[PDB]
């Protein structure tokens, strides 16, 4: 398992949690020195538990699929909550079975569906450590509309930060003050799958992507990533989704 406490949290302790989260995801190889997530894992070993504690020390446990860093559901108090989708239903056979009741959330876990449920795009939702503390608190008591917004914060502050060092740094910059994500952040989130794929197709193609990936950079400009020498590849991305899942 991995753990993070908001009480006394700072950029360093958050860094340590995102490092622990990355190190808990298994891989048998690296592609251009980046961990390649596994094609598949069966049984309960598919799911990592993240224990998150709000500032008052209340806790939820979040279940993460180690092959794609997808949040499947979470346990709050004695009740479990799972996204409305077959992968989460499968997760519910393995994790949080000791819960006294199981609620299926009235949406699947992907950004588009969560934004609909929440009534707003994530361009308009501040993120940071304070927002993460709020999110954890929200998820302690069922409210599906509020939970959708909280899950957008949770996904971005945990999974997406694990995937990209840039997003980890963004959250670190938002340790004591929330701010809406940069367009670069949004872009990286939306391109993880594409980048993961192109980095893998690059091996066998002399480090050149078969199809370029269009990103927004720190300054707000659209740039085209064409090969593995780009900083997105050499410094930023920390985990690759296996092309077997693309
Ligand atoms: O059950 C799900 C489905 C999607 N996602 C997130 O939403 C993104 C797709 O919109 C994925 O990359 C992942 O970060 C989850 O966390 N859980
Ligand atoms: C590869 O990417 C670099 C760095 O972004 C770029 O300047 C260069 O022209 C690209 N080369 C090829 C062969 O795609």
């Amino acid at each position: 398992d991995v753990s993070f406490r908001l009480s006394g949290a700072d950029p360093s302790s958050y860094g340590m949690f995102i490092k622990d989260l990355r190190n808990a995801l298994p891989h048998t190889e690296k592609v251009y020195n980046i961990p390649l997530l596994l094609p598949s894992v069966s049984g309960a070993g598919r799911y990592l538990l993240m224990h998150l504690f709000n500032y008052d020390g209340n806790t939820i446990t979040v279940a993460v699929d180690v092959t794609n860093v997808y949040i499947m559901g979470y346990l709050a108090l004695t009740t479990s909550y799972f996204f409305n989708e077959p992968a989460a239903d499968l997760a519910s056979q393995y994790v949080f079975r000791s819960a006294r009741r199981k609620i299926t959330l009235p949406y699947s876990g992907n950004y588009e569906r969560l934004q609909i449920a929440a009534g707003k795009p994530r361009e308009k939702i501040p993120i940071g450590l304070p927002a993460l503390d709020t999110a954890i608190s929200t998820l302690l008591h069922y409210d599906s509309t509020a939970a959708a917004g909280a899950l957008l914060v949770l996904i971005q502050t945990t999974a997406e930060a694990a995937r990209f060092k840039y997003i980890e740094q963004q959250i670190q910059e938002r340790a004591y003050r929330d701010e809406v994500p940069s367009s670069a952040t949004i872009s990286l989130e939306n391109s993880w799958s594409g980048l993961s794929k192109q980095i893998q197709l690059a091996q066998g193609n002399n480090g050149v992507f078969r199809t370029p990936t269009v990103l927004v950079d720190s300054k707000g400009n659209r740039v085209q990533i064409t090969n593995v020498t780009s900083n997105v590849v050499t410094s930023n991305i920390q985990l690759l989704l296996n092309t077997k899942n693309i």
